[PDB]
């Protein structure tokens, strides 16, 4: 992948889950801080949920409360480089489980 591939990419990313986050209804908190670059998504609970860019590795990073998973871009979805799961698969598991609500963007 190519800088600019990767620019576009992931600031398409990045608006969606910014507005995905600005436009959360539920019951629960959810707070979505955006830092030097870096998504902070904070929980009443006060866990969070980290995304950032890895520039040099054209990659997306997610660390959540259970652990840390690196993406590539693959078929148009951005794929979990050791399980193959989705990007939006992982968030919103992450999210679910760590609001303790459905959080879901389908």
């Amino acid at each position: 992948m190519n800088d600019s591939e990767f620019h576009r990419l992931a600031d398409q990313l990045w608006l969606t889950i910014e507005e995905r986050l600005d436009d959360w209804d539920g019951d629960s908190d959810i707070d979505c801080e955006i830092n030097g670059g870096v998504l902070t998504i904070t929980f009443e609970n006060g866990s969070k949920i980290i995304i950032n860019r890895q520039e040099p590795l054209h990659q997306v990073w997610l660390a959540t409360k259970q652990g840390g998973y690196h993406f590539d871009l693959k078929g148009d979805e951005w794929i979990c480089d050791r399980s193959g799961e989705t990007f939006w698969d992982l968030l919103e598991q992450a999210a679910t489980q760590q609001a303790g609500e459905t959080v879901s963007f389908r």
